């Protein structure tokens, strides 16, 4: 049950005025992420739709650092012999990795301003 075009259109329109990482944007994006239960691929699509290449790159770097610390510590469900967290989160049998990816994503995007 992935999102459709209308959901993305509404998500972008409702937060057109606000700035990335504002409390309003964080509310709406967090609700979307917690409601649709998407993988990393869909999150990348959503970010490309919402913010430009500059904000995309900044979030990419911040999320790289956050994932770096998180999975360098060692995580309950992460096994580094199978692939990067971006790929484990895309397997529907690793929901723990998917939820960790979602939370790192939202925190990284909130850490912009």
């Amino acid at each position: 049950r992935p999102w459709q075009m209308k959901d993305l259109q509404a998500i972008k329109q409702e937060v057109s005025q606000a700035a990335p990482g504002s409390p309003q944007f964080m509310q709406t994006i967090r609700l979307a992420v917690q409601q649709f239960d998407p993988t990393a691929k869909d999150l990348q699509d959503l970010l490309q739709y919402l913010c430009s290449s500059l904000v995309a790159s900044l979030h990419h770097q911040q999320l790289d650092s956050l994932i770096s610390e998180a999975e360098t510590r060692g995580i309950t469900g992460y096994n580094p012999l199978a692939g990067p967290l971006r790929v484990q989160a895309n397997n529907p049998q690793q929901q723990g990795l998917r939820r960790e990816y979602q939370q790192l994503w939202l925190a990284a995007f909130a850490a912009l301003p």
